[PDB]
């Protein structure tokens, strides 16, 4: 018999598809509800509400559980990062049959034996300021409707702002980041500020880029640590 609250036991179950704390325990990460009354879940429907592409519209977005995440020694592994300019909070997709490894061992960049392909910037850890543009990755489908989407903490500092594919073999001087510039951007007008770290959840808006191979905004770091994951959304996808 499970101490978890509800929603957390389900959580485990998808992730796991043992007793349910037992795998609780091999995810080493503090896992918390968040209540739907609160700020925080406030925010975080609007940046759902609010970035969904006008291009993706194969499916709408519903949020059913926030989750507000802790991995063990990410505390002492991303404090360099903390102080550092331009900390964004972020998406990042993935499907369902990954998040036990990314919880346990945080997001990781691809080995040299894995394909390059799909990766604009080269092998690095990647994430959207559109939902649905990381919502894509989580790959799920009418008969598999749910998914899991992760925002987090990103140290972005000095970006380097790239706007046609290019595997960089090393950062400029100076530069924490790359930012491939898409033609439709969340309004920066509309930006505020969670905990210290900056939430991108204005509707899209022309970013009045030419000149670009990319429909939206992506940002990759090539340090593992530059991320602190945060909150995990349960999301129903609904299809047309
Ligand atoms: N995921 C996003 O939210 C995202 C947000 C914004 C932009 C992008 C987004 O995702 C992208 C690319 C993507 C993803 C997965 C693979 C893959 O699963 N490859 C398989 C090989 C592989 N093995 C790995 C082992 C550890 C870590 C990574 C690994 N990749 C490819 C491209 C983007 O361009």
């Amino acid at each position: 018999k499970s101490k978890l609250p509800k929603p957390v036991q389900d959580l485990i179950k998808m992730i796991f598809g043992d007793p349910i704390d037992v795998n609780y325990e091999k995810l080493k990460t503090d896992i918390k509800v968040v209540d739907r009354d609160s700020e925080e879940a406030e925010i975080i429907r609007k940046y759902v509400k609010n970035t969904h592409a006008t291009t993706h519209n194969a499916y709408d977005l519903e949020v059913i559980d926030i989750f507000k995440i802790e991995r063990e020694g990410e505390c002492q592994r991303y404090k360099p990062f903390k102080q550092l300019h331009n900390r964004r909070l972020l998406w990042h997709g993935s499907r369902t049959t990954n998040f036990a490894g990314i919880l346990s061992q945080g997001l990781r960049i691809a080995p040299p034996e894995a394909p390059v392909t799909g990766y604009m910037f080269g092998k690095g850890i990647y994430f959207a300021d559109m939902v649905s543009k990381s919502a894509n990755y989580c790959h799920t489908s009418q008969g598999d409707p749910i998914g899991l989407i992760l925002l987090g903490e990103v140290a972005l500092g000095n970006m380097y702002e790239l706007k046609h594919a290019s595997h960089i073999s090393k950062l400029p001087k100076g530069k924490h980041s790359v930012k491939g510039l898409g033609k439709t951007t969340p309004d920066p007008s509309a930006n505020i500020s969670l905990d210290g770290v900056d939430v991108p959840l204005g509707t899209g808006i022309s970013s009045g880029v030419n000149d670009t191979s990319l429909l939206y905004n992506e940002y990759i770091v090539y340090d593992i640590a530059q991320v602190n994951l945060k909150y995990l959304l349960k999301l129903k996808f609904n299809f047309k």
